[PDB]
């Protein structure tokens, strides 16, 4: 019952990643992962509303040849479960820019020094609605 | 590279997926798969500029197990190379309805009888620029 996976996405540095999705109602959290491969992100896009002891944050990672690395927590959360939530990815050699349905931008480094993004999947709580390129 | 496959789509009857990509100017055929994976096609949407003896036709046909159905083409080619080209397509369970760039619409039998389509691929001369799914 997963959600929506992307492979061959072909995602260069500087291209806009537009995702609207709609979050489950009964959404814990949901996650939104961008990579090379199910085993290798570069982003690993967590927003929790109540799950895995922590509430109303957005917890990043990246995994690297299947390890998970050292998580990342934002400053903010503009997600509420059983509502359309659009996220903007962009990234350079260094770091992913991501901006939330809010306009808050914040980065996240580049650990697999990614030079373009090919997968990209969504779990059972965040339906993928729409996906552009720009 | 090569097009972008995305599973785990779930689209049923009822429900219209929209494509928009640009169509190389030097393009020589394209192709949309839509189905239950990649062997079990119900919708090959293959617009031929030039290819396989067929200029600017829209060439369809159903994939089962591996195997080319009785290919059905169009009467009209709204796509021009070197620009943006839009299509809409709607899954029912009797026929797939497929809208086209300029409002031409047209239906394909839903030959494999899928309750839904979970499955989509682009190949050939058209660069994705974004999908919305519902
Ligand atoms: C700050 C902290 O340690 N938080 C952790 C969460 O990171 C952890 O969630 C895991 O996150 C990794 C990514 O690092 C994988 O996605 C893993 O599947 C997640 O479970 C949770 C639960 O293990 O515990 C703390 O909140
Ligand atoms: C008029 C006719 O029957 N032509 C066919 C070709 O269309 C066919 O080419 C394949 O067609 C399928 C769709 O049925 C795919 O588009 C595939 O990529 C094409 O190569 C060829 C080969 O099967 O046979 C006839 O020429």
């Amino acid at each position: 019952a997963s959600g929506l996976v992307a492979s061959n996405l072909n995602l260069k540095p500087g291209e806009c990643l537009r995702v609207r999705g709609e979050v489950a109602p009964d959404a814990k959290s949901f996650v939104l992962n961008l990579g090379k491969d199910s085993n290798n992100l570069c982003l690993h896009f967590n927003p929790r509303f109540n799950a895995h002891g922590d509430a109303n944050t957005i917890v990043c990672n990246s995994k690297d040849d299947g390890a998970w690395g050292t998580e990342q927590r934002e400053a903010v959360f503009p997600f509420q479960p059983g509502s359309v939530a659009e996220v903007c990815i962009t990234f350079d050699q260094a770091n992913l820019t991501v901006k939330l349905p809010d306009g808050y931008e914040f980065k996240f480094p580049n650990r697999l020094n990614l030079e373009a993004i090919n997968y990209m999947a969504a779990d059972g709580d965040f339906k993928i609605k729409c996906v552009a390129f720009d």
